């Protein structure tokens, strides 16, 4: 298998996380999701940036030591992670021991190699200096060949413009004015700064410059670094250059994705327009908070999240158009065939050569989507499918057909239909929702895991024997 290996940014637990910081996991597992569903050996990394005075600070003030207070914002984190159903193969924390083994490590030896210098930084502090300039040709050389490695392709040339044509200054790497964090093993009262600290947690995770390096051999480079745009300097200038220093292989992409905003523009802690992902998520449930925020934010943009958008969001989209045409369909199977599904035999009505075809460019279409970070119109594609396979109903009036015992084939063909484009929008459905396939598959009564692989949607109409259906269905919502 292909090696995929996908990152989070480590978030700062100065507070507790928002909708924000759950767009970049609810993101990063969709892609984490989407690639094992195409047969990757994937790896899918988020974490924890729990260095600095800030921490500190929040610590003392709460009565508690720094990993006591850190433990427990960690706790939250993880369990809000497992409430959203997060495919995180491991979650790095900069207060392991793994972690600051790398980042000591590092540090050393950029100052045996000479790229790091004593000097002194009103902020008026002594702090290493990190000579970056010396990289620059290599960087620039490094887009030229990759020209796909920022995403959105808009950022890469305001990297270029706004930092490093006015020429890289050298990079402040420590600070004496603080003690919460690695300490440098040559000189301790200098700290090592967030620059080198946090941007080490995507390869001290895969055991780097440990006695055991398999997770990194096997899964670095990273094929995706994602964030919000803020971060995307660190990420696209100052990381592989420290990469180059330590002759080591460059990241394929870094991602920048838009802002949550609300009615006063981008969720923060400081501005006080926080949503908690647990009120949405115990509310309306865990699929309408995930798709909400895959939905609503598009590729190389912003989004806005309202109250109102959301429940609009969640019941014409989910509850009624998904919602209904599953209830619709097992209806209609359980009265006029008593449950059994008749066989998929061909595109017997007159509408089944261009619905048929219309399934199979939604699957490709999605794809394109998917492999282009448009996640937005991906999932609004598979509506219009969910649409259609909805208005086929009116179209087609099998209460109409019900009655006439000569139409019973073409009956049982609507209905196999009808199932069927279901079925490819539940498989499609798998990497964004975690708990609303499951329950179609098993409402629909496929409980053979070869039904919900996206190879299963390479030809229309699997099922060529007939099932049943549930006798009993239930909303598939919330
Ligand atoms: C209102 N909040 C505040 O006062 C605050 C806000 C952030 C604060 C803070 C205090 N103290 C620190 C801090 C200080 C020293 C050490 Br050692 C450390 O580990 C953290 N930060 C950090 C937070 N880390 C972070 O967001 O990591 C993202 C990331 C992830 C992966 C790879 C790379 C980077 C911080 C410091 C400087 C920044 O740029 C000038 C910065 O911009 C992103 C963030
Ligand atoms: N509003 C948001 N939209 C999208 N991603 C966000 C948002 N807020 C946080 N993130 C995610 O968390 C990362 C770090 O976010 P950031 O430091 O801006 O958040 P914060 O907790 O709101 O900070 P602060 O209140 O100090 O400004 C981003 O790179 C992104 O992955």
């Amino acid at each position: 298998k292909e090696t995929f290996y996908i990152t989070t940014p480590i978030y700062y637990p100065s507070g507790n996380l928002h909708i924000g910081h759950a767009y970049s996991t609810v993101a990063g597992d969709v892609i984490a999701r989407y690639k094992r569903m195409q047969g990757y050996d994937v790896r899918y990394l988020t974490g924890t940036d729990e260095h600095g005075q800030k921490i500190q600070e929040k610590a003392q003030k709460a009565g508690k030591t720094e990993i006591e207070y850190l433990d427990e914002m960690i706790a939250g984190i993880k369990q809000l992670w497992a409430k959203l159903e997060i495919s995180n193969d491991d979650f790095i924390r900069t207060t392991e021991e793994r972690h600051k083994h790398v980042v000591e490590q590092v540090f050393e030896r950029l100052l045996k190699q000479g790229d790091i210098y004593l000097g002194e930084y009103l902020v008026k502090e002594e702090s290493y200096f990190f000579n970056i300039s010396k990289y620059t040709d290599r960087l620039l050389e490094f887009y030229d060949q990759n020209p796909d490695f920022i995403q959105p392709p808009s950022r890469k040339n305001e990297m270029i413009n706004n930092f490093i044509k006015p020429g890289l200054a050298d990079l402040a790497v420590s600070r004496t004015s603080f003690n919460w964090g690695v300490h440098v093993p040559s000189n301790p009262k200098h700290v090592v700064y967030v620059w080198i600290d946090a941007l080490v947690n995507y390869i001290s995770a895969l055991g780097y410059l440990s006695d055991d390096e398999s997770l990194f051999n096997k899964y670095w480079p990273a094929d995706i670094h994602l964030m919000a745009k803020e971060i995307v300097r660190f990420h696209s200038i100052i990381w592989p250059i420290l990469l180059m220093a330590l002759d080591l292989p460059l990241p394929k992409k870094v991602f920048a994705h838009g802002w949550i905003l609300m009615k006063d523009g981008k969720m923060s802690k400081s501005k006080g327009n926080v949503v908690d992902p647990n009120i949405l998520i115990d509310r309306y449930g865990l699929d309408a908070t995930r798709y909400y925020l895959m939905r609503e934010l598009p590729f190389g943009s912003d989004g806005v999240f309202t109250p109102e958008a959301f429940v609009e969001r969640t019941n014409f989209d989910l509850a009624n158009d998904l919602g209904n045409l599953v209830n619709r369909t097992i209806s209609m199977v359980n009265k006029y065939f008593d449950g059994e599904l008749p066989a998929y035999q061909g595109p017997l009505h007159e509408l089944d050569e261009e619905m048929e075809a219309m399934a199979l460019e939604t699957v490709k279409s999605y794809t394109e989507s998917m492999e282009s970070l448009q996640f937005s119109v991906a999932l609004s594609t598979v509506w219009k499918f969910i649409s259609r396979t909805n208005k086929y109903i009116d179209e087609t009036t099998p209460w109409v057909l019900a009655k006439d015992d000569s139409q019973k084939d073409m009956l049982g063909n609507v209905m196999a239909h009808l199932v069927e484009n279901i079925r490819y929008a539940a498989v499609l459905l798998r990497p964004f929702l975690t708990h609303a396939p499951k329950e179609i598959f098993e409402q629909l009564n496929i409980n053979n895991p070869q039904f919900m692989e996206f190879s299963s949607l390479e030809q229309y109409g699997v099922l060529n024997e007939s099932i049943m259906v549930t006798g009993q269905p239930k909303p598939i919502f919330p």
